[PDB]
């Protein structure tokens, strides 16, 4: 794409250069402070590492500290563009390392194209580092590189493009060997491509049963032919074919049970899978293109199971899927270095993680056993809770293993809390509106922020987009920007001062609004001026399913105008107003932040178990806490005391909901100052559903947050309990914002009208 | 020592292992943008470097990233101790460059002793970092690797052991001169000890007008003079004189204006302090003991100008003095290294930050010989030398970077320090310079004990602990505190006291027309140690009080309002928190006082939130939060506001505020340019005045849980005539002991 490849360089260059900072951790504030960082208080601790560097973990940071390096000789599919260039990506590994295995990371980059040169350096930096990953090393060199510093260097290295794609691919093989009932053993393997990964993925078949004569290696040249070449490098003598007069790919792909390779962009045809065994298991794994298409082998062979890298294709051979999840455990134990038998214990988790029973969606998908899921998704956040146990539970084995620890189910639940932060709801919903798109109306055509995500809306393919406006200010606005979108065709245009059905549309508001002040010369004036209005009819007509509104203007002068269109939905007698922030406890919520100024007993009870019901359509939690300035009964406030008769009306409508308060902010996110208040609250961990007492105390609190929390931009102003799929902004409403939101109506638009 | 030695050690050790973390500056919430960060979207600003590199400081954290090296064999006064032992140091390191300056820097440890392997390894990475700085590096192998690497590498590379210790030095001498009115090409020097600083004072001295014939020059084996050894070191050889039939240090000391000492300690005595010229300068630059000590020269010679590294002794020579600053200036510009030119107008900007003029600062900042250099907290350091360095580097030519106008350029770097303005040192720094008697009624509570021992220790305040005599003693043994009682601290037995009879009458007599009976204030002289350190402060037996760190807040309030009563001329108080947030120090009120107050006492608690912000050192930026945006919403919370508005501007036009508005306008400078051009509130706001209590204390609870790495100012107190503060129950041991320190500072002006 060219639209998503140019919003990446503004993401790499906006606010700040660069992705990654170095923090402090611990206080300096005082003076006091910074004479025990520095002089003469910092002479203690390196004291105490000269009498046991065994103790570095305990004073610094290295216990959690991992160096990706790299030469830039083949960042990932670029080639040498040089190690300059190539430090964005190893920044990337870092920020991943932290958004998901919390180990920082230091970007190292290296101008050195000397194998041995290399070597010294990265030797070098041990004390430095706890844990090395080598990054983007081009072949032969990465074998040789690797090789001589596992043994070389006491802390571990690790080449996730080598060895981590292996753990991933081993895992799909040995899961796909169960689903087609083939032994390992009896199973012929033929690799296409002198891949990187290919060579640990043989020799980590090879520890768990594959037979090395079955397997067939074909270099680019041809087949590995015995004795073609007196001299030959090592990882191909080691996996020599002897001559049997084959010598293309269409010659060993007969009788082959399983298909592998990272080189070759589309090697594989339609008719070489045909000649493949029963039930072939193909691993295309090349960047620009797999080595055959998932239908195209799907059309010729029902029964065969396929695996890409590419997201869009199912069972997707992430490297992230496995390479932090890795030196976590590693690191936690101080490993001296990641040995087979640690590498096989993580193949093991992630093949495990497949079997196990899915838990507790809006977006559609189904994680049961089968040919689609053979690999877990590449996001999944049990990842952490299985693969890092496995990883020291086999390295205390191994003897590798530094510091053990006491009790796994401590460590389990260390991770298990930091699963509970991170969640990734959008993506889901963005794929289930490309299964059914509706159509929505936009009222602010005009608006410049609109039109970018009416590109972005038709691009994705989400919606319909139905702007409102004249359609000659969106038209020169199109041009100006830069977009393709064409009116009649990706996005139809209706003009609030010309309309063939206007006489209709006017009298149906005024059949509504006769009784409430509206005259019939006003509401003609109505169907011209607000267009909020005019896509309100629309929606309560069938003209559109959805409309998303409030991109410039106050929000009570559009909230009004749904309120009187559509009215409540059943069973409901006020409405809610839920945003959205990326917080360090997790994804979190706030409750009513537009719609009522002084919201009662009774309805801040209603907002509590649509924004519940709600946020367990999202795929996550609701772990709900009312909020106070008084803390479980410390004032009487009439305000205080509204809160604690909501909570008993809750419990009797949804008492299945997790909810207790009142309680004070702190209280509701840090699961320790709860628990010495009161240890029996049945609210357990950080909180993400926080209902307010009233607007001030809400929309006080999303502002500051919004500003110094982070910049997270999810779902903005969610509006709850109208009975069209409707939802209000905020002015400042970013473009992100708007498309994010065009999504979230469509997948509500899919639910029952 | 064995506290300051111990607590060191637990200071690194929790609540997390280490001094730094890698933390993402990019959102990362969606799956989109996480694809924009790493596969596929990383691939365009990859591309766009292939193209040319200098795109690099715009895409990569370059330009903003330094690494400190060492290997391990010069750590400060332990010498080498290897390269994994000297780890904490390079932390400490870089989270100076950090916090002073805000350059973030990876530390490395390089495992390597031969110059010839480590030069190879730092220059293999260069392109990761914008600089190198050099540290703990011995000699004379540091002037070999860094004359190398800084020719070889095209970013810059500093030794700051050696090159910041002789910036600060020669700005010290140009001013000393200034003094003692000696004009610099006829002063002479004598210089001992061959360290790496002194030889390039000497270099960057030479270049300013010093005379290689005044300059003399001892190493342990003598007087370095020419053909003393055929075979001599490259550095010793520049400045050996010509044969003056003198080998001691007392043969040329004779008729010296400037000695400077690199060498071990009391190497200089007093009987050479005599022999010296008119008003020497002495720069007894020694770790740990200086080669002189100053009042042993100061007897000798009153009107002599002296400076050690040490911070107990005037005119502290400190690394992080220039340090930070020499970077940022460098990196503003993209400089390719550091050059001698720059190096002069940092020693220039340095100097010339003691001549100019400048209230919680005590320390007199005048111009004389007990001020020489500026202090090593100093703010506008940062404002001043990072000019200086860009101006001389884009002048010398090594700068890839113009920047257009210097104007933008110190407004930037102005608003880097108002922002973080470390508003504690300058009051502990206060406390310090007289102690006063603080009452702490919650003795039994262990973190009150806590903070006793850390208050007596740095030396803030006189504790008076409240409380069973009993279990305070039995707690602090279980604790582990080395707090002895009747000697640190004294105690107040609750039960049983010879003053009861009289507190109970004078607490009567306050109370007997608000509900006190006498009988009842006799229950309450036992039961409620608030009540007794009230009485106390009143009486003049303490002279402040902070208490609250068990109990409700407006049980302790309600005791404080009787006895002590409003300030004259206020008739409302006020509750002020403080959090570092990423805008900057901000403050909110009030959050436990008054649950919905009116217009004239929103307006008041606004003017003493003012003056205890200014009192603080930060300059007062006020903004009055609601949900309505500047008349969107016409409610009565709104209306009071915009009230107390017209009442606070006319008490005090010279405050910076703009009401009512939204939170982000108060916090983004640029949300509020386009709602209201015309406001006078200008950046980012730090005072946060609420409508009610109750959205004043929600935000702070959810704010103080998403700026954790600050815990600076408790609940602090406005409008009550006696120095006293009431805190929360969830009150961290750092917050008690910062707010004893706050109160000790109110306490000295009654
Ligand atoms: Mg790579």
């Amino acid at each position: 794409d060219d639209q998503l490849k140019q919003s990446a360089l503004d993401f790499h260059e906006f606010p700040v250069p660069g992705k990654i900072q170095v923090s402090p951790t611990k206080p300096l504030a005082t003076q006091r402070d910074l004479a025990l960082a520095y002089s003469p208080g910092v002479a203690a601790p390196c004291l105490e590492i000269e009498k046991d560097p065994l103790k570095a973990y305990k004073y610094t940071a290295r216990g959690n500290l991992v160096a990706v390096i790299s030469n830039g000789t083949a960042v990932l599919g670029l080639g040498n563009i040089g190690a300059l260039a190539g430090k964005p990506v190893m920044e990337g590994k870092g920020v991943l390392f932290k958004k998901f295995a919390g180990i920082d990371v230091f970007d190292i980059e290296v101008d050195e194209l000397d194998p041995d040169k290399f070597i010294e350096v990265v030797a070098a930096l041990e004390p430095t580092f706890g844990g090395i990953n080598l990054e983007d090393i081009k072949a032969p060199e990465c074998f040789y590189i690797e090789q001589k510093l596992r043994e070389r260097m006491n802390i571990p290295v690790f080449h996730d493009d080598q060895h981590g794609t292996a753990i991933i691919s081993t895992a799909a093989i040995l899961n796909g060997l169960r689903v087609v009932e083939k032994n390992i053993s009896d199973v012929r393997m033929v690799v296409s491509g002198a891949g990187a990964a290919a060579i640990a993925c043989m020799n980590l078949l090879v520890a768990l049963g594959l037979q090395k004569h079955n397997i067939v290696v074909c270099d680019s040249k041809g087949v590995i032919y015995q004795g073609r070449e007196p001299n030959m490098a090592e990882t191909k003598a080691a996996y020599a074919v002897v001559d049997d007069g084959k010598r293309t790919l269409d010659d060993v792909i007969e009788g082959a049970d399983i298909f592998l390779g990272c080189s070759g962009p589309k090697v594989l045809t339609q008719e070489m899978v045909k000649k493949m065994a029963r039930a072939p298991m193909i691993l295309a794994l090349a960047n620009p293109e797999p080595e055959i298409l998932p239908p195209l082998a799907k059309e010729v062979r029902p029964d065969a199971i396929i695996c890409t890298g590419r997201s869009d294709y199912p069972n997707q051979v992430n490297n992230v899927l496995c390479f932090p999840f890795i030196f976590r455990g590693a690191l936690d134990v101080g490993a001296t270095a990641i040995n087979e038998e640690m590498k096989l214990a993580a193949v093991r988790a992630i093949a495990e993680l497949a079997h196990a029973e899915q838990s507790e969606a809006y977006g559609d998908q189904d994680l049961s056993f089968g040919p689609e899921y053979i690999i877990p998704k590449p996001f999944d956040p049990r990842l952490i809770v299985k693969i890092a146990p496995a990883v020291a539970k086999a390295a205390m084995e191994s003897g590798v293993a530094t510091r053990p620890i006491a009790d796994f189910d401590v460590y389990i639940d260390k991770l298990t809390e930091f699963v509970y932060k991170t969640n990734l709801f959008m993506k889901p919903i963005f794929s289930q509106a490309r299964k059914a798109p509706k159509r929505v109306v936009l009222p602010e055509g005009e608006e410049a922020r609109v039109l970018h995500a009416t590109q972005e809306l038709v691009t994705l393919g989400l919606a319909k987009p139905i702007l409102i406006g004249r359609p000659n200010v969106i038209e020169m606005r199109i041009q100006k920007l830069g977009l393709q979108i064409k009116a009649g065709v990706d996005f139809e245009i209706v003009n609030n001062e010309s309309d063939p059905r206007f006489k209709e549309y006017w009298t149906e508001y005024f059949q509504i609004m006769k009784r409430r002040g509206v005259t019939q010369e006003q509401a003609q004036r109505a169907l011209i001026s607000n267009p909020t209005v005019i896509g309100a009819i629309m929606v309560q007509r069938g003209e559109a399913d959805a409309m998303i509104c409030g991109t410039v203007g106050d929000y009570h002068e559009h909230f009004s105008v749904v309120k009187n269109v559509f009215g409540y939905r059943d069973g409901v007698h006020t409405a809610g107003a839920m945003n959205a922030l990326l917080l360090p406890s997790g994804n979190t919520f706030i409750a009513d932040t537009y719609v009522n100024d002084e919201p009662d007993a009774e309805e801040l009870a209603e907002i509590t178990l649509m924004a519940a019901e709600t946020v367990r359509r999202f795929g996550i939690e609701p772990r709900v806490a009312l909020l106070s300035h008084s803390n479980f009964g410390s004032s009487d406030c009439p305000s205080s005391s509204k809160m604690r008769q909501a909570l008993e009306l809750v419990r009797e409508r949804a008492p299945e909901l997790m909810i207790d308060g009142e309680m004070h902010g702190d209280a509701a996110l840090v699961e320790a100052i709860r628990n010495d208040r009161m240890p029996d609250s049945s609210l357990k961990g950080s909180a993400n559903i926080l209902v307010m007492p009233n607007m001030e105390a809400a929309r006080i609190s999303y502002n500051l947050l919004r500003v110094s929390s982070s910049e997270g931009v999810t779902v903005g102003p969610v509006l709850m309990g109208v009975a069209k799929p409707v939802h209000v902004l905020t002015p400042i409403a970013s473009v992100r914002r708007i498309v994010n939101m065009v999504a979230l109506a469509v997948v509500e638009a899919q639910t029952q009208p």
